[PDB]
Order: structure tokens, then C-alpha cells, then sequence
């Protein structure tokens, strides 16, 4: 077939009941992660092509970068509670990877400062167990298909994206084949 399963896609072998329709992975210090958000800008690629009524998930994950790991995966859950994900992914991204001026939590919070959410709300935000249970859903969805590897995208619990088998020589090209291959698989 066009599309077959070990390809542009696996099949978990255990699948994840009432999991989200489609499910992202990433670290703030995950470099392949930073290239789908700043320079191939996977989520909103495959956004533009997924049908009607999906909706679309990204979780933080721990396993990379240890305590300030564990932080960034808190103030992502913050950033989802507060709904400012567009506004902080980028200047993490860049605070962690490419100028390096984020090494504690104070640095995380300053990011979201310098992006206009008030010093007030973040911290009660922070402390708030509606972001406690934000933080145990990461965890629970990642241990649910025992990840151990980001970027990562499963669609409906049971299919999981396989960038490693699509042609890399063109950046515009990759996009398209792994969007498609999120559509694909979500009609499936």
C-alpha cells in the first residue's frame, strides 16, 4: 500500500483507550522538537489538514533535562490553564536552546512576565492543583505508551508517527508527507 504500518507509522501493539485524537510529545530541550515548532511548524501543518470536530493535544515530558525538565513540564501546564501557549513557546524554546538564559524556575517565570502574563497569576497559577492534575495528565498520557522519545505524535491511541521514513531532502515536502500521514491515519 501506500501507506503501510512500519513506514510513515507504527501500531502500538497495546493500545490507549479514550487517549486524545491526536497527541504531540516534546521538551523544551528536545532539538528535533524545536525544528517542528520554529522552522517546520508541524502542529499547525497538521491542524490545517485534519478534518472537523478533531481536536489537538501537546503534552511537556520529564525525561529530558532533569529538575528544570520537571519545571518546564509544570509551566506548560500553566501555559495550557492560562491559555498562552502561543505566546511563551517560542522564547522557552529559545531561552533553553539557542541563548541559554533559562536555567531555573525564576528564569521560566520571567519568559512568561516579558510575555505580559501578570507576576500575580502565573505564581497563583503555579501553586494551583487545577495545574497539579494538568501536570499528572502529561504524566499519565506519556506513561500510557511508555514514552520514551520525543518528538512524538500518536493519533487515537493507536497509531504513532514514523518521521524517520519520509524524505527529509526538502523541508516543505517532509511537512506535507507527515501532515498527510496525520489525516490519513485519523480517517483510518
Amino acid at each position: 500500500a501506500q501507506y503501510e504500518d512500519g513506514k510513515q507509522y507504527t501500531t502500538l501493539e497495546k493500545p490507549v483507550a479514550g487517549a486524545p485524537q491526536v497527541l504531540e510529545f516534546f521538551s523544551f530541550f528536545c532539538p528535533h522538537c524545536y525544528q517542528f515548532e520554529e522552522v517546520l511548524h508541524i502542529s499547525d501543518n497538521v491542524k490545517k489538514k485534519l478534518p472537523e470536530g478533531v481536536k489537538m493535544t501537546k503534552y511537556h515530558v520529564n525525561f529530558m533535562g532533569g529538575d528544570l525538565g520537571k519545571d518546564l513540564t509544570q509551566a506548560w501546564a500553566v501555559a495550557m490553564a492560562l491559555g498562552v501557549e502561543d505566546k511563551v513557546t517560542v522564547p522557552l524554546f529559545e531561552g533553553v536552546q539557542k541563548t541559554q538564559t533559562i536555567r531555573s524556575a525564576s528564569d521560566i517565570r520571567d519568559v512568561f512576565i516579558n510575555a505580559g502574563i501578570k507576576g500575580e497569576e502565573y505564581d497563583a497559577a503555579w501553586n494551583s492543583f487545577v495545574v497539579k492534575s494538568l501536570v499528572a495528565q502529561q504524566e499519565k498520557a506519556a506513561a500510557d505508551v511508555q514514552l520514551r522519545g520525543v518528538p512524538a505524535m500518536f493519533v487515537n491511541g493507536k497509531y504513532q508517527l514514523n518521521p524517520q521514513g519520509m524524505d527529509t531532502s526538502n523541508m516543505d515536502v517532509f511537512v506535507q508527507q507527515y501532515a498527510d500521514t496525520v489525516k490519513y491515519l485519523s480517517e483510518k
